[PDB]
């Protein structure tokens, strides 16, 4: 059969897509790591964890979500984890207030 | 070069010490459980 199975332009595009997908997966991992702490800070009881504790949990979640690389932040995972951490911190602060 | 397998003075002392150790271990375990229950009852932090 006639097939271009070599490292052609399709192969280069597939390699670029694989690299972008690896960056997106790393972003997803870093965002999940941040979002775990963010969700913990959000779901902690409002009476039990004060607004300062909620803010500290939100900051820790943001720092975890920003631990992804530049390609990780280009992937949606890191930005989503940062958003989840900020939302958890805001929810904990509102519950404490 | 030793005594036979009878209830001699050493064997009776060992049995009495074993009974005392078993009673002490049971009392200590029940005391730990009761103290855990008392700590759980007294844990009343008004924040949570």
């Amino acid at each position: 059969l006639t097939d271009t199975g070599l490292l052609s332009g399709s192969e280069e595009r597939v390699q670029v897509a694989l690299e972008e997908l690896q960056d997106l997966k790393g972003v997803w991992s870093e965002l999940s790591k941040v979002w775990e702490q963010i969700d913990q800070m959000k779901e902690q009881p409002w009476v039990s964890v004060q607004p300062r504790k909620l803010r500290q949990n939100l900051d820790a979640l943001l720092n975890q979500l920003k631990s992804f690389p530049a390609r990780l932040r280009q992937y949606a995972s890191y930005e989503f984890v940062q958003r989840l951490l900020k939302g958890y911190m805001k929810i904990n602060m509102l519950v404490i207030e």
